[PDB]
DNA sequence: TTTTTAGCATAGCTCCAACTTTTTTTCTGTCACCTTATTTATTAGTAAACAGGAAACAACGTTGCTATAGACCCACT
DNA sequence: AGTGGGTCTATAGCAACGTTGTTTCCTGTTTACTAATAAATAAGGTGACAGAAAAAAAGTTGGAGCTATGCTAAAAA
């Protein structure tokens, strides 16, 4: 379930960048009611990817400490190819979050190594600039 | 609702294909039960994207095959996007039936930029092979 | 036989006017049993003027769409012809649909020789419905 | 039905010109075996149209004889209408003996008139031969 | 020669009752062989009274209609001649055929004014009648 | 036969008027060749009529006389009749001669009552040639 | 003020110990009432010891790890010497909490050194049990 | 309370080495106001510890000299094996000033038994500051 | 003259209780999808009434083909 | 002048035969019909999935005592 997998990333990068993990910070990060929150809590505990305690809070494991870390990966291998293109910020981040679960892992290594590709020389992002704007004339 | 852009390219393809759009091979296509898919063509005709008859059958409009074609354009331009990269074909249709309905319309345009720019060159491609394999190399 | 050709040119309207053709419309048009109806469509395919599918239905081909077009303006230039002289529209039809398929091409292209004379000119028409009334006052 | 009228016009024909009817002469005009010329010759004779003599041959009643001269009065005026046109005499025959019978009487009548009013002026005749060239010139 | 003026009334009043003459009928009639019919109608066609087909038949031409219509006057006026003295029936017919090849024209205008005579008054034929009963007394 | 009749009136008269039958006379009345005399001569003598003798000549017998002096009455009394109406003299002998054999003897019986009542009164002969002569105006 | 240290390594211990610090929990440990558990927290951000989020929680400093870590490290060693002579360990926890304030560092390096002179030899902890038990005879 | 404790060692000690105790000897000592030592005498004499008089002085009772001699016991074993490790001068009636109050009798009961090891032998003293210096060469 | 108390005056410190955000726990309704049942267009035989041709057959109509008579000639008695 | 023995065709059964008109089969050939068969439609049941609404705790805050020093003298050896 892709949820599951939106919900620890989550968590792992508000644990990352706060050092703690709260129920309403999650909640206001979804834009979910606390209590769909707590029934995805709950429902990752029953399998064992975090710790929970009834009023203190969440602890990450060992293995959602690993999916988290690659899932921020991909998530930011996303965000930085798409702004490699020339995406509007507005829209990048929401496109990302849209397509980070549906996309295979193949597809996302494709993606890193076009990344790398395009990273090693500016000539090429220069002539895909080019083209860009050659191209999308006939939008102005 | 994706879920109405995505019948609509599925029956603007298969009339296509054709020549005419049956119900049991939209649910066959969709592996969906028939009863959702005359909920669905009876919602589509509320919306006036296609005229229905009660036991003959589905015709487009014009707005729908208008719809049809763009959507027909933006999914072969993704499976034209993800063969170019080396996807397995496999999960090609997979991943482009995934995410052909999160998409924004500037990242389809781009991507066919992107394509059109390794199109016009093929050495751009070989060194794309290359630093694949070098890369995959790892994975050897 | 002339029953191939009103079939094909009966298939013919029925999917320029509706787009698409079923075997309960065509055994109501020409008021026959829907048994003969699938033993003609079988004897079509047969001769390969359409592509029959067992539960589906039928897609006409290129050449049959030739016949039916060709058909199609025998048929109107046929109305057309016996609505310029003043014969009732009720025994329009059935003369024509009864006489369509015993004339000959070169027949076909005096009729519409004698209505394209008739058609640049009205005084000839004045003429002709007045020469009528005069010759039917005896029936008066 | 027609078959009907075609024989009685047949046989009245054939009195009028040799002054006997004969079985061999009516099969072979209509090109059918005399077995079918004898059976017409029994359901006519049930129908009170003529007197049939068991070896002798036939001979035409007073309604027999006013539908003959109906019908073959109707014969000669189609073929004058279809010499008036410029038809060639090859056809003449064969298109009068397949429309003689799906035609309507008013339609006859109006067909007479039209007659009449081409056989009262010769210029009309000339003009619809001129244009009848003008527009058969693509032909050439 | 009398039998040729017995045939050709015998053939025109054939066709006048039945429309056509056939060689059997002629035979039935004269009580010949038809064998002799056939010498005799041949014979007739070298004297260019009617014309006769090989299997066909025979027409009469119109000197010959004029010849049977002479000779079916006279026969019918001798018939009504031996009738109005009072002769039986029985041998009005053999007597008529047996007389009507020997007597002259002018004896039948006699005949002709006798019976106009004895037709214009009762009262002659009454005292006819009394002056033969009072006359064949003798025989009773 | 009526020749065997004719010859035996033929030689009753003869011998009435001269006493004496011979062969060549009775050859050039009947016009006909002296052998056939001869051979109707011995067909005779074989019915018993008369007797024959090879050389010498012919005598009747009381049968034969009684036959001839019966047709030697008929043939005047069809004379007198013949002559009463008025036909030219030229042909009555040829019409006696030609009737004389085919009419029965009741026939014979009624003409010589007709000439039993035209005798007794001349009145009567006056009003037919009366009439006569006003019928046959139209031959003048 | 030695309840700023009590403080700083409770809520040290507490973070290593859970991976996060709450204020209840901090409250049961020091068995003081929650205001002055926020009253103290409020008071040390203030020192900008730890960063406090008005209702999330609390973030130790770089500054504050160390502090902790060596305040941690003081009290394992005093609870080790303070088991090593042989108290009991019911009020083991209760002396070296009220002595750990109180204390200067040179004689906490001086424990250290006692223990690390009675921890590499064993000889001497049984000469100490055995003479403790032997002045303690009097006790018995 | 270990004020209580405090002061009556205080005012023992000041009596067995001046012979009688003064309230400004005393504040000088503790280094508090003389209020405070005149409150703090009220409430041990409601404790009939000591016995006081308006302006005369204060006189220990049997039961005070005892806790007094028991306390000065502990204070001076206390300074012998603070010193007995080799803790600088100044800071050892300082630290025992602070742990004399907090230290259960069984801690001073083996702090005692130490202390007489340690006397009994001075090789194991030598030894401890051979350590001491050989572990405190990192200071140096 | 100093020392020795007796209030006088501020102080954070700690606690109690009220207050005010935050986390869980059922409660309550909803569209999603599966399953079932019903209804109706689509085929595949399935048998029966014919239409017409083939073939066979039963009169009809015809061409010699010769038997029997009625003129016609010629010679003979 | 009267008779007998060859010729000359005319007329008439008859005798096949060859056709013409009738009858009887066959033989597809088309037309209602009747299951059966899949395709299309309508009707029900669970069932996750949020709101939302208490409730239950947690975290905050505003105050009220409570000692703990620091003044400032008034009294006593
Ligand atoms: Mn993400
Ligand atoms: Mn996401
Ligand atoms: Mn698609
Ligand atoms: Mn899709
Ligand atoms: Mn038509
Ligand atoms: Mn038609
Ligand atoms: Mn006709
Ligand atoms: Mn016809
Ligand atoms: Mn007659
Ligand atoms: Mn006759
Ligand atoms: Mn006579
Ligand atoms: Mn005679
Ligand atoms: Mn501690
Ligand atoms: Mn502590
Ligand atoms: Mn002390
Ligand atoms: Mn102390």
């Amino acid at each position: 379930t892709p949820s599951m997998e939106d919900y620890i990333e989550q968590i792992y990068m508000l644990i990352e960048e706060k050092g703690y993990a709260r129920v309403s910070d999650i909640a206001e990060a979804l834009a979910v009611h606390p209590s769909s929150v707590t029934k995805m809590v709950q429902k990752l505990d029953k399998d064992e990817y975090l710790i929970y305690e009834k009023y203190r809070g969440l602890v990450l494991t060992s293995k959602g400490k690993k999916i988290g870390k690659r899932l921020v990966y991909r998530h930011e291998l996303l965000e930085q190819f798409l702004r490699i293109i020339g995406v509007d910020e507005e829209k990048i981040y929401n496109d990302v979050e849209g397509i980070e679960h549906h996309l295979s892992w193949n597809s996302i290594d494709r993606i890193g190594d076009l990344v790398q590709y395009f990273e090693e020389d500016d000539a090429r992002k220069k002539d895909l600039k080019s083209i860009q704007k050659k191209t999308e004339h006939h939008n102005q």
